[PDB]
């Protein structure tokens, strides 16, 4: 798609609108008043690169900004921060995530965001300068962002919630319907599982310079707020490692209950053969074409030998 | 459930008792005296926050309170410090524990703590106040609090007590009882480590900022108490990752026990069919329709070469 | 193969020429303009000395430079600097690859550039510098080693694409077309991702260093750029990781896949084993020879033939 | 059991004896000529008690000492210093390893010791002094310190040496003696490498802890001795750490093994199934109820052209 | 065997011999003149004693010449510097690899050399003394140690060329020789390594501080030199964990070339099986006692529609 979203707020009160045309939303630059530019739709190279032009940003940011597949990470410039988010979807059941990069810039009194697709994890934002919540008025820019960062980080706990579902629903395929398919999903999981990590550790180094550094963020006014999401990602971060190593040791643990059946089927075949195999045999002996119970009582009692030496293994 | 429960003391004397009225106990905030404040179950939330408020709780710390999904920690103020602790319980047989969350408190000369559910590990505490033992009643708050949470560490023992109980005997299906369930408990055990590994860890980190901070606390007086409390810490730590250590390759021991029995059964199967697979055929070609003994007299022959060749195996 | 080959240039103009002779290029040393000296073949040791010696380069830098199982290091100089890498040809299907020792030290206004063999990366580089493009003529000797650099870092997300593809195949081949063949690939695999993240984790550092220390470089200006392909490098040497993590459990997968199967193997045989071992008896001693209703049997052994399949019902 | 034996000592003459007297031994902390005093079954509180305010050594370190499952630690008090330390022995065959603590303060001119039960490791520095034998007549209780250590450290190699063999011994039955007990031996190994790894990893700590710090130990003069212990300790973990490298692997190895055996005894039976399931068949056609050796030429044509295919394989 | 074989060179002129007696290479004690003295074969514990206290040197330190098992280390004195070093020497075919300890103090004019026996790799430091060569002549004592530190780091390489080849043509047999005598040479490397890994880890940690601290080493120099080798000690360690990562897989990856070929074995049994079973069967129950080709012709209609069956899998 392409949009433009601008949220201009003061203590007293706000404005928003939603255009499509770049020329109207340039001049909130020299606000007073906080604003959150909302740019949805990267792919327009022109759009950003005139946005790009007119803050005075560097072209290499810019052109990162139109690069999809990277690290979460954060770089402080004279006058403005960039930082480079991910923001997951999970499919259920057709067992596959998504991920949309998010890239944002802090300037003067204005919050630069930069969407791939519409659909995503700032609804809360969005309400909270609308209906006059919290002290995300009274604040500045800088808090914004503190907005902005932890609605993101929020959400991953639900992922975090969705997959810790998958995993139990794994725990029991493996040990109880031992099957084909199964083995898939238990690495599917493994996977993904590396695809989070790989970004939620980076993502606590943004978050932990971030805190703990500080230029045009207002020093010890913001900061402890920005600490609290930092304790946020620690967590979060733990918390993979956590499934990580479940999901590890799991493989072997089919492994384990499938073997076990192999074993199963095998005496059921050894012992249905190594009773009539011998019996089959006699039967097959007096068939040589060249006192008839006492070779089936014989039969029997060397048929039923066997079934109470089976009783001593099995 | 739910109470209230202090337990005031000086040198001298003591009193204690319980309550359903919170008003009651908001006055010993102005003790000269040590106190311990037990509000036990924390679902009610108005007491808690009555309470919250009337101390001078900043509502944040309360809403930690009340959450108890966290990351067991510590956070300093001004005139207080605020602690976070895990507390366990492990069903023996289900293999199943559970994770209640004590929140507590520092506070002038108050100790105020706050419990999910009735049932924990201060009894001990509770008669050292109510028979005068050791130096409680000629020492302050801050020793309260130590001697709680010195209690808390010593429980974590026994509970790796009983679980080493749990690897003996896993340690014993794995190697001779190869079964299903077995397999089971394992990985339950596994489970349950890493949530130990997990609250261990951090619980260690506060201690330690404990120990080296110390602000409203008794100064080179309590200090190497906290020292000794973050020993045991340790001990712990070490204690646990050794039994990850061990667990970890357990599986690793069954898996080989059972591709062991399994070659087993493949003997079993293998010398049945290798004997009467030639001895049911060669009186099969005397079933045709186109000495007698001598056919027994070589039947018996390779019958035996067979056996004497499985003497060189087996 | 031997080659030696020179640009140079500047904003307004430039020169090139290829060369098999070591003296027709030494005189770019006092170049006011820059010079890309790209040396390749390095088996012709006496000229690397000879450009060695002339320059003024200490030998243990030019003995280095000839020794080709090396870990990629920047070391930095008085006048010069000296940087080391490795670049890379996977070959697909026969799953196997190839690098090549590339060496490089920046000094005056000079990029002097030692390969092995004839065949690199850099030909877009070569392109920016012929057909005026970028900003690569107006910025000098120091910019272009970026550009060279970067380069070659851009090849290296190329193979982390063709190696990328290496994976979702072979896990179609782990758990559905279980296979001898199949295991060889997973080390060949295995075995070059070590060589890979082998040569990456310094390379990094390469990087790093030069851009938080620097010397003789037209730093103010240009460590962005160097800093920016230094982004890229921790980037691919992260990227890297996640193959070895995920490449690492996959020879287990297959493990769990193949027992899967053979328990179905099993199985078979014994469902019939068991159903046609005894049917085959009862039939069996209705061939004694000894004196003594037919389809009897054949019921009988209709009813207990199919209690078995039943029976198999209660699990298989 | 319970003892105190006295070995005090100088350069010209020196005496000792043995006693169940708590008070005899006292005197000696005003003593010119060093001293060493040793305390056996500490099971007697009462008797550990009464030095420890004696001697002045603050009752934290005499509850330390009591409890005899700790980390090897060093603790530097004003007239003293204190050291906890472990003592290992392994019943060879009951694979399984037990431990005595030995804690220990350096005082004024007297090295105190604690130990659980008798039987020590310290006799070879009893001897040195009985008759006169090295310097350490000539120096001080620091050095009694420093000898009793070094003594006990050097114990570990002998420890080490029967670990080794052990070794040596289990990697030959893996990959010679495939059994169920063999594996037993592994892991019963492993259990008693983490123990150990985790004594040792500390214990260094408490002797590179010595060596840079240096209170009263009379200093350059003895530092460089308590180096050469501390080297040694740090060649032990080393030690250590390459078993439990090489250890680790051995089950796999071991798997690698059985596993490799079942091939034979698959082939083994396929080979007397694949010749004789078809030939037991065509025999097995012949006896209908409605050129004789053709066929049995044939059985020696299509038995001969079995073998053929398996000189292909197997 | 026992040697000692002094060489004391001056950028004018040299002299080197060999004697056996200890008392004539005393004297270079007090050379203006730099030397290199080579004690080989330290059975003789009369010859390091009597060297030892000639040049003043502490007891520990000519014990640890001694000590043959040791890990590599440097130690700092007043007028002396202390390096412990091996050199390995392995077996190809054999698999086995056997080192020696080299013990090295540098002092004034004087570095003396700690060997087990004869057989080393310093002939070609020999040959720049003897000749003329490079710049050893016109340079000092310290130039020699790093001349001869050199010589035996690159002595590794050539060793790890060797241990590459066994990998190789290891990783050949794993995956197309399967056997058991295969998998033992596995573990035989990984030992070797380990052993290996084990030794040059400090080796590193030695060259590093030599490298950073330079007292009786020239300064502005020679410690450009030590970097050098430095640099290829880091190199060697890189190089040789390339090796440890890569064969811990190895053995893995026999277990997968085994456990599929079972499966082969199985496929080939189940299908004779498969089809000999039921046509076994039917002869049978027409070899009962009490139209003919029809069923030959649905022996060949079901014998070989298991045959399709079986193009859908096999
Ligand atoms: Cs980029
Ligand atoms: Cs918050
Ligand atoms: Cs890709
Ligand atoms: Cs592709
Ligand atoms: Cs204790
Ligand atoms: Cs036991
Ligand atoms: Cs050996
Ligand atoms: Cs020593
Ligand atoms: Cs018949
Ligand atoms: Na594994």
């Amino acid at each position: 798609d392409f949009e433009i979203e601008v949220m201009n707020y003061s203590i007293e009160e706000f404005r928003e609108f939603k255009t499509t045309d770049v020329e109207s939303v340039l001049p909130f630059r020299d606000s007073s008043t906080p604003t959150w530019i909302n740019i949805t739709g990267i792919h327009r190279t022109d759009v950003v690169q005139r946005v790009g032009e007119f803050f005075g940003i560097h072209p290499l940011v810019l052109e990162d900004i139109l690069n999809v597949h990277q690290r979460p990470k954060v770089e402080f410039f004279e006058n403005y921060v960039f930082i480079v988010l991910k923001m997951f979807t999970y499919d259920k059941n057709l067992h596959e995530l998504e991920s949309e990069q998010v890239s944002l810039i802090l300037t003067k009194n204005c919050v630069l965001m930069f969407q791939e697709k519409i659909g995503d994890v700032f609804d809360p934002v969005r309400e909270r300068i609308r209906y006059n919540r919290g002290i995300i008025r009274k604040k500045r820019a800088d808090y914004l962002l503190y907005s902005l960062i932890d609605a993101l980080v929020d959400d991953y706990f639900v992922l975090l919630e969705k997959i810790d579902d998958e995993i139990d629903v794994l725990e029991e395929e493996v040990l109880e319907r031992p099957e084909k398919e199964t083995v898939q999903r238990t690495h599917q999981l493994k996977r993904n599982l590396v695809e989070l990590a790989a970004t939620i550790w980076p993502l606590r180094e943004v978050l932990s310079s971030l805190y703990r550094d500080v230029p045009p963020l207002i020093e010890k006014e913001t900061v402890p707020y920005f600490r609290d999401v930092y304790d946020h990602t620690i967590q979060i971060a733990d918390t993979v490692e956590t499934f990580r190593d479940i999901v590890s040791g799991l493989l072997d643990v089919y492994l384990s209950s499938v073997s076990n059946k192999t074993n199963e089927v095998m005496k059921v075949l050894t012992i249905i053969a190594t009773i009539f195999m011998p019996l089959t045999f006699i039967a097959g002996i007096y068939g040589m074409n060249f006192g008839y119970p006492v070779v089936l009582a014989v039969m029997g009692v060397i048929a039923v030998i066997m079934v109470v030496y089976f009783k001593k293994k099995k």
